């Protein structure tokens, strides 16, 4: 067959109607951003106020095989031609760093008090 | 006892406090939660179809948007009150100048695209450290 990508390696996997990358860290293992969807009504304390949070994505670490189950892929480095990669350990060293962390947006009504007060004020309070 | 032009206003909802900054005749600016999931179509192959496979970018998650609407409407049955709460901290701005910056941002949207390109960025950064613009949700120009 086609030989197993090397840690670091870009890859490009082909879903039937959209493109999902990832990056190889080793022993069969990907790193990749995942949609991970989720709303959530909650209360803050300090009367508690209202909030929704929405989380749209998730950084995961799962195996090559499982992500592009039935799809094909390829290693794709594309940018190899202008950009300087990372040595590779160093590549792998970061990614599975995000492992876990997430894409999400927290609103409050904080949120739009600040907003308004950067209309009327020019002013970003840190509270 | 109508607000000014520039005046902040809390409206008191039932679970929380909306705020919004009226610009005049009966209107304010307001960020709007307006929360959605829409799919987002591949247009690069646009002009060049060779399948009829419909593709696609991704997903938006639209969180708010920045509305012009009549304070009566925001407002509903809730009752609300002008509150300028930092002018013994220091003075507003000038109230023309309040007012064509709330115009301007009417239609902004706070969203985040759940894209290819995006995860393309997102391992770009990770292979080469070449940083990114993109990471959470944005407000749109
Ligand atoms: C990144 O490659 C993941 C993009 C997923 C889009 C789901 C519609
Ligand atoms: C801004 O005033 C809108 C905030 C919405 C809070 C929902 C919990």
């Amino acid at each position: 067959p086609i030989p197993e990508p090397k840690p670091g390696d870009l890859i490009e996997i082909f879903r039937p109607f959209y493109r999902h990358w990832a990056i190889y860290v080793g022993d069969g293992y990907v790193v990749h951003l995942a949609p991970d969807i989720l709303l959530a009504l909650t209360n803050d304390k300090e009367r508690l106020l209202l909030g929704v949070i929405c989380k749209v994505a998730i950084v995961k670490k799962e195996l090559l095989y499982d992500v592009a189950g039935s799809d094909k892929y390829q290693v794709n480095n594309k940018h190899d031609d202008k950009y300087s990669p990372l040595p590779c350990s160093k590549i792998i060293q970061r990614a599975e760093e995000l492992v876990g962390q997430e894409v999400l947006y927290k609103l409050t009504s904080e949120n739009c008090e600040h907003f308004v007060n950067e209309l009327r004020y020019g002013v970003a309070r840190s509270d």
